[PDB]
């Protein structure tokens, strides 16, 4: 109920302060199926920033749930593949906390719109 531009501007500053939490870039491109064969018998929707970039210039997040429902697929994705002692596992739970408050931040300035 707002324009289009400014919403997408949001949504590109949004996407790379999520990034930058990603500081071992290990969910910026999408999980490497040649390296890990059994990703997809517990994953149905893998996901990553690349995807969600790609995703936000094709016009495909038009709402901020949208746009928090992959983010969140970045996150529950890993905590389910990884077991709670690794380093995966960790880092979805600093995604988790960090990207979080990110994303309620972006979603007040998305309100004023
Ligand atoms: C969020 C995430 N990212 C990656 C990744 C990026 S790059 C790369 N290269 C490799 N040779 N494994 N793995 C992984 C992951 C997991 O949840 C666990 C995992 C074993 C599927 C591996």
């Amino acid at each position: 109920e707002m324009q289009l531009t400014p919403f997408l501007i949001l949504l590109r500053k949004t996407l790379e302060q999520l990034q930058e939490k990603d500081t071992g870039n290990i969910f910026s491109e999408p999980v490497p199926l040649s390296e890990v064969p059994d990703y997809l018998d517990h994953i149905k929707k893998p996901m990553d920033f690349f995807t969600m970039k790609q995703n936000l210039e094709a016009y495909r997040y038009l709402n901020f749930d949208d746009f928090e429902e992959d983010f969140n697929l970045i996150v529950s994705n890993c905590l389910k593949y990884n077991a709670k002692d690794t380093i995966f596992y960790r880092a979805a739970v600093r995604l988790r906390e960090q990207g979080g408050a990110v994303l309620r931040q972006a979603r007040r300035q998305a309100e004023k719109m």
